[PDB]
């Protein structure tokens, strides 16, 4: 979409391309390619590409691409605002005006700051026009010697023989929003003879501040532990026992889609029963919907708390930083502990094909002031998070079987993710077991995998992904 | 406080205040006052005030106000961006620069549009500086005759004897984000001799488009019906029977926190069991967390479908308009039908006391192209909505007993609300009944009401509310 074309005005000018800088720009032509096959080499990491288009019959793919384009166009039309338009500030204009940072509530009024005409003195008359589209102009006070035409209308003229009078009058100009919209903007025109300025007034409500009473840290007040279980009651009970060993009154919310659910009860345990096999992320979404505390801790039902599960440290990070989610480390019985720090980026692909997802191990930078903590895009499913941010992102209930990074991908950009290596939880090593493994370990060409590829293709407008 | 008072530069100028316009401005001094007592008058609506500060012991009120202020300051610090700063465009600068609309992904690069120096034809040397704080400048190509100092640094100088060369060079300037943040902005400085311009590059990811597959309108694919029941299985079953009379394969999600839950099942019914008395909005939040369709229809368990519950019309409105939620009408057995169209606004109050909520019956305007439909802030609990918007706003699981407008208040500004009068659902007219009434109908000085006032005081930074 960049042409870097020499316009005819400057086509006489020589330019030598910077090969290195032009490579940094988005060329909307991404693809996903695997590492070669064969035995791996010590300092090479094997990259695997998935073509998501292969999850569809050619007829399915064409229909899906069309519908996905239609739905995306619909989305853009509901999202995009005059505030997103490219405006260029004119040079050598006598018009002084607010460039950004001017906002009014729907159906409310403000004084518009910083309006003035820096014309030269000595003209016979000075005139300025204000034009709006979603509001109307008026003045907080009439300046003696200034003539106003259009008070309470979308177009306002100010005319004055005195320049100082005109400028004083502009300090008193008000904008009022006149029709109700939830979150939009009005691109105003401010003008004088032979000069024109566009600027934008944002028309929106202030955000819901969602403040939590705080009640060092009362963990029971700040934190709810959320989990999802299925046919693994032994693991679940060991988890609850281990939690209570360190945190006796912290509420544990358990979503459960077992066919024949056992009773789980005890002080500060909330058990939710779901239709059999409704699924994984559905149950995670259920569990988080019931959290009343500022923070939620995700734990799997196969976890065990130890003296290393110091939740206070995770709380500390979220209390002291702008992070929304902070992951801990999960230690296998083999002694290895993983923070599963992942980077996720989407790269622009060809128009209509969709974009490319890159997943790779790693993090962005260290978290200043917090040794052993980093900022990254995704973590292991042991994490403390602001409940509201987790619910704003959501665990898509369609992800019924096997999913992990799909949450961090849904939250990408929306969610400020960190990862601390020093808060550590252990991971634990009949009819029920064969059944559990049948749901948890399907074929890789199973309808589950295909469905998830089609879903990720559609939902996030991807064509392909690379895993590394 | 908008500053009205004349600066010493213009203190010599007379201004006559417009009493009418000054009254439109926010003076950060809102209060809540009841209508006069006594018998009401034909064209007057009785306004009643609730003082939320009276929900606290006066000792506790001071602690609450302090900690509420602290939490809000924390909130602001995590929300606010350099993009929200008031920038004033200087008059009479040769600097042309992008005013808004310039955006880059974290750790990505763009050509900066619209940079130029509009100067004299032929001068000695022309020099322009660019300064950034979260990124680095570089050029997509070196223009012959232009000298660059600081390529790949935060500060970049361009210098040229030729003005055309300099301007061509500016068409090739790139900004690269250099540190990772999810959603911020860099306020850059563009400068030349004796001239300075500030402008902001927004650094953020594109939004999650959350597109829904297609798998007239297939109601079963687009819509899930969501409800919450408690000890009223007769009503619930009559609802399900009535739904099936018109919509045989539409999924019904039922959240249930009854003590001894009855079995509810049938084709396309999903029953979720909650701990006894976990509550109302908790169960609404639960029900919505399980919806996999583009839209969710909220119905109470006491509803009955008729030929007038033509869901297709509600779907039509959300398919064809930027609305997020569209309410229908609920008809009492007495024959009266309510759309319960409400307006909600928050008005700024004194710093530290909090703001004032105004609730009044009414709507903003008619929904053009849809007779009998209006745009408003809240509706009766019969509505079709985009599932994702409903979950983004959420039903606060703290509201365990009696709540309605609290949802629309949480969604205020976030949620585009409409109301159609022609889609109509009926509202249906023992040990269990005494118990049901005990939970549904507490005293108005009961701990439930007091708790809700303290919650709304804290959560939304309100001091008081008026209901009309
Ligand atoms: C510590 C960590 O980062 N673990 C992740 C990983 O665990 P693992 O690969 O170790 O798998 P696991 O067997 O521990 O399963 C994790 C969770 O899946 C649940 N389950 C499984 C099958 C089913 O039909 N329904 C259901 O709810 C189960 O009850 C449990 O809480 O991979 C899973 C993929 O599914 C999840 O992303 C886990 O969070
Ligand atoms: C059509 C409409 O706008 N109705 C609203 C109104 O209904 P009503 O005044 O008709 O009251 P209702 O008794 O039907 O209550 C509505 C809902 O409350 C639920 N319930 C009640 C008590 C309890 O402890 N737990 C629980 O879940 C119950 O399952 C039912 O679906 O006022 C309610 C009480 O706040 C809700 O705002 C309703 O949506
Ligand atoms: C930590 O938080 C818990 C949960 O909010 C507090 O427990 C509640 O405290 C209130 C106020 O004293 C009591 O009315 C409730 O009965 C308690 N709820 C339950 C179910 O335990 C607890 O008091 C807090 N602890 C400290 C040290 O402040
Ligand atoms: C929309 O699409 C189709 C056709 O309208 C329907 O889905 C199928 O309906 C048959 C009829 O009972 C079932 O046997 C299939 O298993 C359905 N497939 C599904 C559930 O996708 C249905 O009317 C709508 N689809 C959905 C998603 O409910
Ligand atoms: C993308 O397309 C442009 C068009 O010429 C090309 O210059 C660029 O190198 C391409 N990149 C890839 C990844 O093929
Ligand atoms: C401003 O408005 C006046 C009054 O309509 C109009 O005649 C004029 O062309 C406009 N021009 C300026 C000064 O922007
Ligand atoms: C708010 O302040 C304005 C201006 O200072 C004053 O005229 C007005 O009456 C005040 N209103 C209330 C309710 O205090
Ligand atoms: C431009 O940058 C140089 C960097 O050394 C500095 O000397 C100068 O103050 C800047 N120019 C202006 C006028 O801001
Ligand atoms: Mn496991
Ligand atoms: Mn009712």
């Amino acid at each position: 979409l960049p042409d870097l074309a020499p316009e005819p005005r400057y086509a006489h000018i020589p330019v030598r391309i910077k090969e290195q800088v032009v490579g940094l720009l988005a060329w909307n032509n991404c693809s996903c390619e695997s590492s070669g096959g064969g035995l791996p080499l010590p300092f090479q990491k094997q990259v695997r590409a998935i073509d998501l288009t292969k999850a569809f019959d050619p007829a399915e793919l064409r229909a899906a691409s069309a519908t996905r384009e239609q739905e995306f166009q619909a989305f853009l039309s509901r999202s995009q605002s005059p505030a997103d338009q490219l405006l260029i500030a004119p040079a050598n204009s006598p018009l002084q005006y607010p460039l950004q940072g001017v906002e009014v509530q729907p159906l409310r009024s403000i004084l518009v700051p910083g309006l003035s005409l820096q014309a030269a003195s000595g003209q016979e008359v000075y005139q300025v026009n204000l034009t709006a589209s979603l509001g109307t102009w008026d003045v907080a006070g009439e300046v003696t010697g200034v003539t106003l035409t259009g008070e309470g209308q979308a177009d306002l003229t100010l005319v004055s023989p005195g320049l100082d009078q005109l400028n004083r009058q502009l300090q008193l100009v008000t904008y009022s929003s006149r029709s109700y919209q939830t979150n939009t903007a009005d691109t105003v025109r401010f003008s004088t003879e032979g000069h024109e300025a566009a600027f934008t007034i944002r028309i929106r409500h202030p955000p819901n501040p969602r403040l939590y009473p705080p009640g060092q840290y009362n963990i029971s007040a700040l934190v709810t532990i959320a989990t999802k279980t299925f046919l693994r009651y032994d693991r679940l009970r060991a988890l609850i026992t281990s939690i209570r060993r360190f945190y006796p009154t912290v509420t544990v919310v358990i979503a459960d889609d077992s066919d024949k659910p056992e009773r789980v009860s005890g002080p500060y345990v909330e058990h939710y029963l779901m239709p059999f096999g409704k699924g994984w992320f559905a149950g995670r979404n259920l569990a988080v919907s019931q959290v009343t505390t500022k923070y939620v801790l995700w734990v799997d039902d196969d976890f065990v708390f130890t003296a290393r599960t110091r939740l206070e440290r995770l709380v500390d990070v979220l209390e002291r930083t702008p992070l929304d989610l902070v992951g801990g480390a999960v230690r296998e019985i083999s002694g290895f502990a993983t923070t599963y720090r992942q980077l996720l980026s989407v790269e622009p692909g060809a128009p209509g094909l969709g974009n490319c997802l890159r997943q790779r191990r790693g993090f962005h930078h260290e978290l200043v002031g917090f040794p052993g903590c980093v900022v990254t895009d995704g973590v292991v499913n042991f994490f403390l998070a602001r409940t509201d941010k987790v619910r704003e992102v959501g665990f898509d209930p369609r992800l019924s079987r096997v999913a992990h990074l799909e949450f961090f991908l849904d939250g990408l950009g929306s969610l400020r993710v960190g990862s601390c290596s020093d808060v550590v939880v252990d991971h634990a090593s009949d009819a029920g077991a064969e059944t559990y493994a049948r749901y948890r370990y399907p074929g890789s060409l199973d309808e589950s995998q295909m469905a998830k590829h089609r879903l990720l293709f559609f939902k996030h407008r991807l064509q392909c992904m690379t895993s590394q």
